[PDB]
Order: structure tokens, then C-alpha cells, then sequence
């Protein structure tokens, strides 16, 4: 095959020459391209020296092979793989073809969007989480960023798994479980209806400030579950109440146009404040949400499991190289 | 004081407040007029029932519609505004009206109209409201049917009676009866024993019957109302056939067997009412398919039917719930129905 270089953005972009006329869209650094088999636009991301290290390699042979085996409407679709090398000794670069969307979610946080329209991308959301976990994968990284959507309201996962998002479990340092995506979800949808951040802390530690003045101080039972010394920190920390949810997420920043509108906006403040819960062992799970009466309208009751570690640097190397070439 | 008025063919004597009676609804148990309220300045329901002392099961029956009616409070359950009685010492005591809010139409009216997936949804989610909280009262209507629930232009919905006293036996398929019964639950024409989800067969032959503008199940009498249900539902299972009185078991094992008929071609998509009405459509045959099944072993309950995608968008999880309900010789009874009416 036959491949041609471009200057895109402060880099050197080597691809295939069925990829035409590149712009950058993001920053992997990432460029929209015209497929000049497909005949249509696509997204070409150029992997950021991928085996510079223990953790790059672990994570691009990790996202490679799941582009490869993941096929979910809600999750980003891979188109092609590709590497300009001919050989294992020369191989550098990774570029990975995908699907080409309209908009990532901090765009769309900007409009006025309806219930139908909210609801219906915390369905799709829900649906790629749900999906994710049925694999073993807990995703611990959802923000709006990583959400991509087309203009028809069509939404998908960018990536298989900032501080803004981040659960209390693990801003202290606790383990987590499935429902750690779901607090995520819930800082995600509040945003949407908000139009600002939740949680908006100066540093890492800020964040568990601003979520206890906002929440209120957790339970004695939460707690419990914490070590001594991270529980002292916790109870040094000065005492809130909590602040209401109708006083949180007010009647008027939702729409309200109609008068059906008024009980799909008692249903969203009510999954909100199950999602926006500190104790993991009280906030509700992705099964439940999914049923929930603000998301439960769009499940059709009329997709199969994905068939789905430490290395030298040169041995992840021809893993990934292994995974380019079939 | 009172007046009287020759009201189709029957005299009712009613407090002067209540004016302009014109019928509404007949049959045994209860003739209803609507009548305009001269204290409240609205039109009511005035329902005088149907000779309440001739036996002991007139006079039981009477007194519980009372007690109960008093009792209950729940949006979705006929409200009473006033009882009295025209008679004025308990020697005297012979009849009772029952005053209650006045509606647009009975849902046998509306049945057969053109209506849209949202309409019919909450219509379904109001009735099942209503159901739940007699369940939670300890209540099993066991008799629901279009005639026992009336509806409001703004697609408010209420049942209107109590249906059968939880220790009443029913009579199966093979004991005759004149009228028209096409909403009994197989359980019930079977002679077996009932359960709570003894309403939802009801409920999934009114679904039906809203969706198709025809009845579901419509028997020319009692037995051929089994038929009509084998027909299209398909023979049961020869264990639950095995587990039935030996009259009925006989009967049903040796009729001709039925595989049954695919819901998707029972309630196919050209019945249903956009695009947004493709998942709808999906939803509404889905719960019609758990809702209507012969065993009510399989079949769904009152609170996972609540859940149910189609029915669940009209919860409102911020309203309050409506509190529990706070719960002889046929001259005894007059006694105890003196004093409700009193
Ligand atoms: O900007 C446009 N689209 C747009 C906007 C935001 C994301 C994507 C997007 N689609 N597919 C992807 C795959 C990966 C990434 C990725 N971003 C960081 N890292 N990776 C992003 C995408 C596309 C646009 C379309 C038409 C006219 O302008
Ligand atoms: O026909 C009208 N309404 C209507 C129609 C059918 C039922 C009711 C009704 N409302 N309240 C009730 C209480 C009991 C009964 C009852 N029927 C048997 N037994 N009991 C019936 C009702 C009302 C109407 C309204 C305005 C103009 O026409």
C-alpha cells in the first residue's frame, strides 16, 4: 500500500492516500479526513508514541484490541487500523480510523434542550455503560469530552476508560464498583440541565469540599466504611446539612413550555438525587436507572458480549504491531 | 326536607338542594341520576340503591359500598359528597342515596375512540393506580370491566365500586348465567382460587379492547367465552389443565388444542397508532403479551406492570401517597346502615 505525508497541526501526519484534505478536531491528536473509498468524512487519530513507556503501551494495546471486538451502538465504531512501517524493527506509529460525529457533549451542555432530547441521550449513555460493564470493563473516566453525538440526537462512547467527574469513593482513595459510572452520569446530567459544572473544585482535594457543601456531610454508616485516619480527615472537614434538590436543580432551569413537562421534571430531579449520592452503597446501579421513569420510555423490548498484565516495552510492541497487521 | 320525582320509571326522593335529575345509568344495585347541586353549584351523581333490605346479602353488600366508599380516599377511586336518607326514625329506614361526584362518561363511552399512545397509557396507568391501592386496602375488585370506571374529558380516571367481598365464591363456566361477561379472568371460569393479579386480566382485556376498538375475548355465552381464549392464547399447559376440579378438567382437556397466535400478528403495528409511536407500539405489545396469560402464575403483577416502560412515565415520584383507608340479622344491618347514613 501507498501512503503520503501532511504537516497537520505542529505534526506529521503519514496515512494511507484514500485519506484526503485532514483537519484537526481535537487533542492522540485527531483529524477529520475525506475517505476517498468510502466517500464519506472520517476521524484519523494518530496515537501519541504509543511504547514510550510502561503505561502507553498497556493502554493503546488495551484500546486497540477493544475498538477491534466492541460492536455497541452507544460505543465509537472503528473503521481501519493502520501503520506506515513495514516491519517490526521500524514500527512507530499507530493511526486508528473511526466514525466521524457531529459534536462531543461540551457543546451541547450550550443548548436548550427538551426533555425528550435530554432524556433520550441518558438512555444511549446508560445503554454504552451498561454494555461496558456486561464486558468487565468499569470506565472510571466518563465526562463530557469523551461523549460524542451526531445532530439526529445519536450518542456514543469515545474511549473504553477530569477531576470535576470524579467519585467520592475515589477522591478518598476507596475502592469502587459499577456504580462508580453512575455518579459520572449523574455530574453529567446535571451539567446538561445546569449549563455549569456541579462539582467545580480548585484541586483534587477541593472537590470532596464542594460536594459536601452542596450534598452534605455523608452518613456515620459511609463513615464506617472508611480507614481511621482518612475518616479523621473526612470529620475534620466542617459540617453541612445538605442542600435540597428542588433547590439544587430548581423547577426553572428545566424546560417548561408544557404541562407535561412538569412531571418528566419531578422524574429527572428525582434519578438525579439517586445518581448524585456520596455512599456507593445507596446510589443506584446503571440496571435501575436504565428503569427509571425519565429513561425507561426509550427501552424497546423487541447485542452480543464483546469476544474479548505487565510486559517488556518491546514485547507489548509486537503485540500492538501483531494487532495492526491481521 | 325532601321532594319526589318519577325518574325513568322509578320515584326517587331526594333533599331539595339536588335538582333537575335526568338518568344516567341503570341496573341492579343502583339507578343514577345526575342532579344539580343548588348548596355546592355543581352537577352531582345521585345513585339510590336497588332495594337494600330484601336479604342478608343485599343488606352485607350495601353496607360495605357505604363503609368503604367513606373510608377510601385515592384520586383514581369514585368520591362520595353526601348520604342520606328521605325517612326519619330507623322504624322507618328503608332507603339510601348515595351522592357522588358526577364524570363526563363511563369508559365503555370512550372505549372504541380513536386514541393516541399517550391517552391510552395513562388511562392504563390510572386504572392500575387505583387497583394498587385497593390491593394495599386488602381490596381485590375480581370483577373489573369497562361499565365499573368512568373518565373525565381530560383523561382523569376512576373506578367506581368495590366489586366482590374477599370471601365471596364465584361460579364457573359450566353453571349458566344470561349476560354478557367477556372480562372474567380464567382463573375465576376455571373455579380455581384468585390472587391479586386476578386484575390484571382485566386490565389486559380493557387494554386490548382500547387498542383494537373490538372485544378481546367476546363469547356468545359462558363456556364459549373459554373458547375464544384457547383460540387466540393458545391451550395451556396439560399441568395447570391437570390441577382443575374434574368437571372443568374434562371439559378443557378434551377440547381441540390451539398453538395460539403470535402477539405481533393478535395486535399487529397497523392497530397501534410517527416514529416516536414505532417504540411505543413495541412497549404497549409487550405488556398486552405479559398481561394477558391464562396462569396466573405467569402472569404480571400490579407493581411490575406499574414499572412497565409504557405505563411507568406517568409516576410521579414527588406526589404524596394517599394514606390507607382507616377500616347479622337483616334488621341488625339496618341498624349499622342507619348509623353510616347518620
Ligand atoms: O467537529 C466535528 N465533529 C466532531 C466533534 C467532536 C468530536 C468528533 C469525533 N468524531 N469521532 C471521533 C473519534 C475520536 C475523537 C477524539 N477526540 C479526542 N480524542 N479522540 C473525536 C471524534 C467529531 C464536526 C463535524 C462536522 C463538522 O465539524
Ligand atoms: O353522562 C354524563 N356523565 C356520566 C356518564 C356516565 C357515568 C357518570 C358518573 N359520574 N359519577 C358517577 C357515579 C356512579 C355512576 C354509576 N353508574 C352505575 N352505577 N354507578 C356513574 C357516575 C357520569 C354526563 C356528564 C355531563 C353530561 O353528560
Amino acid at each position: 500500500s501507498q501512503f503520503y505525508s501532511v504537516q497537520v497541526a505542529d505534526s506529521t501526519f503519514t496515512v494511507l492516500k484514500r485519506y484526503q484534505q485532514l483537519k484537526p478536531i481535537g487533542s492522540g491528536i485527531v483529524c477529520a479526513a475525506f475517505d476517498t473509498v468510502l466517500g464519506i468524512n472520517v476521524a484519523v487519530k494518530k496515537l501519541s508514541r504509543p511504547f514510550q513507556n510502561q503505561t502507553h503501551a498497556k493502554r493503546a494495546y488495551r484500546e486497540l484490541v477493544l475498538l477491534k471486538c466492541v460492536n455497541h451502538k452507544n460505543i465509537i465504531s472503528l473503521l481501519n487500523v493502520f501503520t506506515p512501517q513495514k516491519t517490526l524493527e521500524e514500527f512507530q506509529d499507530v493511526y486508528l480510523v473511526m466514525e466521524l460525529m457531529d459534536a462531543n457533549l461540551c457543546q451541547v451542555i450550550h443548548m436548550e434542550l427538551d426533555h425528550e432530547r435530554m432524556s433520550y441521550l441518558l438512555y444511549q449513555m446508560l445503554c454504552g455503560i451498561k454494555h461496558l460493564h456486561s464486558a468487565g470493563i468499569i470506565h472510571r473516566d466518563l465526562k463530557p469530552s469523551n461523549i460524542v453525538v451526531k445532530s439526529d440526537c445519536t450518542l456514543k462512547i469515545l474511549d473504553f476508560g477530569t477531576r470535576y467527574y470524579r467519585a467520592p469513593e475515589v477522591i478518598l482513595g476507596m475502592g469502587y464498583k459499577e456504580n462508580v459510572d453512575i455518579w459520572s452520569v449523574g455530574c453529567i446530567m446535571g451539567e446538561l440541565v445546569k449549563g455549569s459544572v456541579i462539582f467545580q473544585g480548585t484541586d483534587h482535594i477541593d472537590q470532596w469540599n464542594k460536594v459536601i457543601e452542596q450534598l452534605g456531610t455523608p452518613s456515620a454508616e459511609f463513615m464506617a466504611a472508611l480507614q481511621p485516619t482518612v475518616r479523621n480527615y473526612v470529620e475534620n472537614r466542617p459540617a453541612y446539612p445538605g442542600i435540597a434538590f428542588e433547590e439544587l436543580f430548581p423547577d426553572w432551569i428545566f424546560p417548561s413550555e408544557s404541562e407535561r413537562d412538569k412531571i418528566k421534571t419531578s422524574q429527572a430531579r428525582d434519578l438525579l438525587s439517586k445518581m448524585l449520592v456520596i455512599d456507593p452503597d445507596k446510589r443506584i446501579s446503571v440496571d435501575e436507572a436504565l428503569r427509571h421513569p425519565y429513561i425507561t420510555v426509550w427501552y424497546d423490548p423487541a447485542a452480543p458480549p464483546p469476544q474479548i498484565r505487565e510486559h517488556a516495552i518491546e514485547e507489548w510492541k509486537e503485540l500492538i504491531y501483531k494487532e495492526v497487521m491481521d
